[PDB]
């Protein structure tokens, strides 16, 4: 495939386009911490919800630090909009710079994330007006092309995943109305259904260190490779999406292991999740739920082009991901179809989620990408090869 237009350079708009009365456009400054609360504040009560309202996505102010002020990052791309009287922001649209492989052409885009109207000022066809000045912004910094994930159906979505959830403490996820009771059975039998192991199984398995930054930069890009569709990952993009820094951030967000081979000491396999809670909305138990989403990985093993032994590998890290979640006391374990996903999902007791994730690229043209499913929208082996990006 290919661009859909060439931009003119002298063409573009040197000011934004106008606004609903009463509103202004405010360029976000996060490394300033107000307007970052400010970000927080919006987003916890107006952000995305599932379709029963029961769920608000809760990402933390360090999520928020960490997901907009990555390699290559500009304030000009953290987008707001401000009452004019109250100076309150109403508003929100996101971009960070990054680089992506569409069958093996390589991309320099923006991820676009973190469109939030305030309930409030909803359906007033606000959206277009976002998107249309964040594209703007962009295209004055030489950038044409983007990528974002949806909830949502739009127009000629380039893949779609499905969301899975494995319940790590099931009791807490039942009495916040996620996980039923089904249907002959007992809370007793469930927890024992959901009970994992207590020590990891993979010999070598480690918290990665910084120390690994150079071999597992290697061994991810050739994994991800692998896939029509993937993230083109730099060294400080590595340490940045991988590698926790205590020192510096004080509410985790990013988990990294690695395994080192027991007698040759190189890294052969590593996996990673991530932190993002949900507002529990109208509940008298419960205020939240603890969320680790699955992330980047990675195995040797994938090169041998054996399905059988992939599927092993992965069934084995997978399951120690599972322990060290439950370990840092996450409720559940969220993952999408995409990658070598299916290979592992449903026999690790993943159950099926309602929720779907839609990719698309705005200004470039390509053939769609499978989505690790099919035509019931089940996990499927022989439809992989495809989405090789995660987005947050
Ligand atoms: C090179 C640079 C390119 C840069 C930009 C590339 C494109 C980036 C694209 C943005 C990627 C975002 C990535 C994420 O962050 S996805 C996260 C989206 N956020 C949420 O779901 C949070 C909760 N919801 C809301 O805040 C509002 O409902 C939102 C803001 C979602 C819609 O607000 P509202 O409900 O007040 O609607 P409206 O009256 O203003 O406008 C109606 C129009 O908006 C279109 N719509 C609805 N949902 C989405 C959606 N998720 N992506 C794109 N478009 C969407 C829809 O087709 C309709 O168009 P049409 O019916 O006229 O055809
Ligand atoms: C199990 C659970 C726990 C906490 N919140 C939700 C919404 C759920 C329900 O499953 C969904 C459902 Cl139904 C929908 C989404 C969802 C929908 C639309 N957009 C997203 N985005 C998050 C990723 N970036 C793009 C926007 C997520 C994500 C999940 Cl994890």
């Amino acid at each position: 495939g290919g661009p859909i237009k060439i931009i003119d350079p002298e063409k573009v708009s040197k000011e934004p386009d106008a606004l609903l009365e009463g509103f202004e456009w405010a360029t976000l400054d996060l490394t300033n911490e107000t307007e970052l609360q400010e970000l927080w504040d919006l987003l916890t009560y107006h952000y995305v919800e599932d379709d029963n309202a029961m769920f608000r996505f809760r990402y933390s102010q360090s999520f928020l630090h960490w997901a907009l002020m990555s390699p290559g990052w500009k304030k000009e791309w953290h987008v707001g909009v401000r009452a004019t009287k109250s100076r309150k922001l109403v508003a929100s649209i996101c971009g960070v710079p990054t680089e992506i492989n569409v069958r093996n052409q390589k991309l320099k885009v923006v991820e676009i994330n973190f469109l939030c109207i305030h309930k409030k000022l909803r359906s007033k066809r606000l959206t277009p007006v976002l998107i249309k000045e964040i594209t703007r912004r962009c295209y004055l910094n030489g950038i044409y092309q983007a990528i974002y994930t949806a909830g949502v159906v739009l127009p000629t979505p380039v893949s779609s995943c499905r969301y899975y959830h494995r319940p790590l403490d099931w009791l807490k996820l039942y009495e916040v109305g996620f996980s039923p009771l089904p249907a002959g059975s007992t809370k007793a039998r469930q927890i024992t259904k959901n009970h994992l192991p207590s020590t990891t199984s993979t010999p070598g398995l480690r918290p990665m260190e910084p120390k690994d930054i150079d071999t597992v930069h290697d061994l991810l890009q050739r994994y991800l490779s692998r896939f029509a569709l993937n993230q083109a990952f730099t060294r400080e993009e590595v340490d940045h999406w991988l590698v926790h820094k205590p020192e510096t951030v004080k509410e985790q967000v990013v988990w990294a292991y690695v395994v080192e081979d027991p007698e040759t000491h190189k890294i052969t396999d590593f996996f990673s999740f991530y932190n993002l809670e949900s507002t529990v909305i109208q509940n008298p138990k419960h205020d939240n739920v603890r969320a680790a989403y699955l992330y980047y990985y990675a195995t040797e093993t994938a090169f041998t082009n054996n399905m059988k032994a992939l599927k092993e590998r992965l069934l084995m890290l997978m399951n120690d991901a599972l322990i060290l979640a439950k370990k840092a006391h996450f409720d559940v374990f969220n993952a999408l179809t995409l990658h070598d996903n299916p290979l592992f999902l449903e026999q690790l007791k993943f159950g099926a989620g309602d929720g779907q994730l839609h990719f698309y690229l705005y200004n470039y043209r390509t053939a769609p990408v499978p989505g690790g499913v099919n035509e019931k929208n089940l996990p499927d082996e022989k439809r992989m090869g495809g989405v090789g990006i995660v987005m947050l």
